[PDB]
């Protein structure tokens, strides 16, 4: 029996099946018996977790339908955690934090980064220790774990959450939820979200699948991991093409994504410096990358989702290039686990139009589906 | 955790048509296939031979097979051969401990690392059952820092052919498994002669928490003392010190230079500090005048508890616990005792030579009073 969705434990907790103190004792528990072996929870809050867990039955007790109220679950070591070190002792939450606990979900501790498969929250998820994590993706930190590992993720559309506390926000950087059910990802992205993203569903009707990207070769397991899923939908009844003339140039996008990236990271480089480009240069390449956004919209009248690799490779400025195809224009992106091979788990990135981010998960779900 | 059923379980559930080998071996492989992406503990994979034999395993079943083992999927250490695997060089027979499995009815996945593990491949939930080796706690070191049980037999209790002619002195191969019922029914497969059976509970046990070589964390000693705890309150004499225990420190000592032997015949720099003949033949005549002195130990004692090791997971003094067992040739048995600080902590159970399945009993009756 693997083990239970964040949804399923919220569920099995207000039914009265278990107490919000049996699920964190158990995912302790969980923790105490991998982690050495996997190594993933870097920072412990059992103790003020197994009162919060109190807290929230007495919750349930006087009829709180907060969502997620009970269930445990952990975050990247990058997010404020109040009382916790971010390595620096923090002295209150993230506001992505504040949120996770409003709707109550207990805060066991944080995972390592991605220091390749991880030992991160990816770890954390595909071992079942908790049922749902919050990671940050400027390169695929997101996404790219999580085809490795066989998990669920959501890089959201750019700015659709705050990352205070992970300060303007970040171009390019986005943080998101990590888990094992597209419920869970709905659930989160529904809690995180700063305003009201778009249902604006409706099942996909046209899909394009991209196996090659100009800047990087992509393993045969890669690519076969996207025409599965092209199969899988096409035989369901909706158009699948290969190419477009509304396909962005992919290799100048790349170019761009190295740019901008630099700049961030180069901010803290001290030496770097004087390699940054003068200001008005600096927003000659944001009016360059809103349009892009605005071809990505084009491609989205002809196409319900795009459907890629999340990397070149399996587990064990160009491993970039498949995060980047979204991450520049700031595209919604869900990472969805569709076989394995060679003992390794193969995933798909689904991408929609900017703020399309339900459809996504949606859509994730639906390829999901057609497959396992 | 809904902790993964043992082998034992397993078998029964095979057996009583709840389920077939079949289906037991495909969740195996899931389960492997799900976490590997994670964990990364098994480096060679057989999983379509697997298939195969877990169709041979029900066939059996089918003509009233009550082999104990029978459709249980199981991996072993990399160092073991398997007829078909490479061992890093393809194999072209099994190993004598992986042809007693085979014929017991066990399917052999694949192979684990060598230090994820064995113990990472058990904590995770993988398999049921894993087959180690330990010269300087390759198996009940693993097993403290990933909850896990592993029992390092009696020396020689068990053909290591296969894992390089002659038994290597020191070295054992012994089973790693989540319950003390599988690591017997396992010793008593793989044993070339059958081991005298459990008969009785201790009286008086020795707990050790320090060794002259190493210090040792707080939290491991705390281990022993949990174990001592739970054995004093169900009426058992506990002892801190008798003057039967074999000094320690030569005892260090001994297992130091022999060790050496052992892992330096086949590197060619070292072979210059080799003892002569006669000096050899000095230290295996030492060697069995302590298995004789923890003989007399345990005409007073009927087991001794230890640390498996220094500290908890994430230095050839590490060994210090380890040698405790491995030089007298005695009984070793890790079993998990709790938890700090994030992490398993473990103890180890030792009794005097060919009392295996004793120190299995003792580790399940220190295992039921603290869980």
């Amino acid at each position: 029996a693997r083990e239970p969705t964040a949804l399923a434990t919220a569920a099995a907790i207000r039914s009265g099946a278990t107490t919000a103190r049996a699920e964190t004792e158990a995912a302790i528990a969980r923790i105490e018996a991998l982690d050495g072996a996997i190594n993933a929870v870097v920072v412990r809050d059992f103790d003020r977790a197994l009162a919060a867990a109190d807290a929230a039955d007495a919750r349930i007790q006087a009829g709180d339908t907060a969502p997620l109220l009970g269930v445990p679950m952990t975050v990247k070591e990058a997010f404020d955690v109040e009382g916790l070190p971010t390595h620096n002792i923090a002295t209150s939450d993230a506001e992505a934090v504040r949120r996770l606990k409003a709707a109550g979900a207990i805060i066991l501790g944080k995972t390592n980064v991605p220091k390749g498969s991880s030992g991160g929250s990816a770890a954390a998820l595909a071992s079942g220790m908790v049922p749902l994590e919050l990671g940050s993706d400027i390169g695929g930190s997101i996404r790219i774990p999580a085809h490795f590992c066989g998990v669920w993720g959501l890089k959201p559309s750019w700015g659709a959450i705050s990352s205070h506390g992970h300060g303007a926000e970040t171009p390019l950087g986005v943080i998101g939820p990590m888990a094992r059910s597209p419920d869970d990802l709905a659930a989160m992205l529904d809690l995180l979200a700063t305003l009201p993203m778009p249902r604006a569903s409706r099942p996909p009707r046209r899909v394009l699948a991209i196996t090659d990207h100009p800047a990087i070769r992509t393993s045969a397991v890669c690519r076969d991991a996207v025409d599965t899923a092209a199969e899988a939908l096409a035989g369901a009844g909706i158009e699948v093409i290969r190419s477009t003339d509304l396909l962005p140039d992919l290799a100048r996008q790349h170019h761009a994504y190295g740019q901008m990236l630099s700049v961030a990271f180069a901010r803290s480089d001290p030496t770097l410096h004087a390699s940054l480009p003068n200001l008005l240069t600096w927003l000659s390449w944001q009016d360059a990358q809103a349009r892009n956004t605005r071809a990505w919209g084009r491609l989205f009248g002809e196409v319900d989702a795009v459907i890629a690799p999340p990397a070149a490779t399996q587990a064990f400025d160009a491993h970039l290039a498949w995060a980047g195809v979204a991450t520049y224009p700031g595209l919604p992106a869900v990472v969805v686990p569709v076989g394995t091979a060679n003992g390794l788990p193969v995933g798909v990135q689904v991408i929609t139009d900017f703020h399309r981010d339900h459809d996504a998960i949606a859509t994730a779900a639906l390829i999901h589906r057609l497959t396992e």
